[PDB]
């Protein structure tokens, strides 16, 4: 499969250090689809720009120094550079995912003379605005409203455009919702104009950047102990291994079998203490007291 077997790790593949919008452009227009590059970005050292090539765009994607933790691309946290280029390979940003690294010039990475890779077609693409609303609330599904703002940050679809909301957050959203600031055009009689609606006039370069807008954080506390069954965030089902076995028994009343160490892929659960998860092929009614809730994300051993 692959799709990206470039190496996300080693410099010699993908940094290219000093960079910056006058190089990056020029290196990221014309000839490339899944190539990309991070640098240091010269906003502020600790800022990168992962510039990534599809539509024959240069998707700007800055990775954010965190306090000493990990890194923050666009809201999205992963714990190193390493971590967010594997998310991007199944993510697409765009209608292509990370395939493989551009040229080298500057800082040594792979450093090929030409890319097989001739691209097709372009467009213009920036700043969006929801007319219609559609919370489909998700990182698929863009959640937005009569009168969001929208960057066009990724298009893989033409119906379909993953476009980042005021809060940063990058999810599809329908082209016939939406309406480009370019493409000022009599629609529905624009006289009346309103293109200023409401806001303050900061001509900024946003870059492709998940605009997080951090909106002032009135509970910001460090994880004291971690005590609690389910300190994270409903990603998905929930993993819990069978510290006990439990055999065919209980006379056969829903009841799944769990083997000592098996993970139980608990999707459902009852606030009565029943939950019933799909283990191999069967789904049985299992008491929390059966198996411990852990977490699925262990930095320790294999990461």
């Amino acid at each position: 499969m692959s799709s990206a077997r470039f190496d996300s790790s080693d410099r010699s593949a993908w940094y290219m250090g000093p960079v910056s919008r006058q190089e990056a452009q020029t290196r990221l227009q014309g000839q490339r689809h899944g190539m990309f590059l991070v640098r240091d970005s010269s906003t502020c050292p600790g800022d990168y720009v992962l510039s990534v090539s599809e539509n024959s765009r240069v998707s700007h994607y800055i990775i954010n120094s965190l306090p000493n933790r990990r890194f923050k691309i666009g809201d999205q946290e992963f714990d190193h550079l390493p971590a967010l280029l594997e998310f991007y390979k199944i993510h697409y940003l765009d209608t292509t995912t990370l395939i493989e690294p551009a040229p080298r010039y500057p800082s040594p990475p792979m450093g090929s003379v030409s890319a097989p890779n001739l691209p097709t077609a372009e467009d213009n693409l920036e700043y969006v605005r929801t007319l219609y609303d559609f919370p489909g609330n998700d990182a698929e599904d863009l959640p937005f409203k009569k009168g969001e703002i929208l960057v066009i940050i990724e298009k893989p679809e033409e119906q379909w455009w993953s476009a980042r909301n005021k809060d940063g957050r990058v999810g599809m959203i329908p082209v016939p919702y939406v309406e480009k600031l370019v493409r000022s055009s009599p629609h529905g009689k624009h006289g009346n104009r309103n293109s200023n609606s409401y806001g303050i006039p900061e001509p900024a370069h946003a870059y492709a950047q998940p605009q997080t807008t951090t909106p002032l954080p009135a509970v910001s506390g460090s994880p004291g102990a971690a005590i609690t069954p389910l300190p994270s965030t409903q990603n998905g089902p929930v993993f819990a291994k069978a510290i006990q076995k439990r055999v065919p028994c209980a006379y056969d009343k829903t009841a799944l079998a769990l083997e000592v160490g098996d993970i139980v892929k608990v999707t459902r659960m009852n606030i009565n203490g029943q939950w019933e998860g799909e283990v191999n092929g069967r789904k049985g009614l299992f008491p929390f007291t059966h198996v411990k809730i852990f977490d699925p994300q262990n930095p320790d051993e294999n990461e």
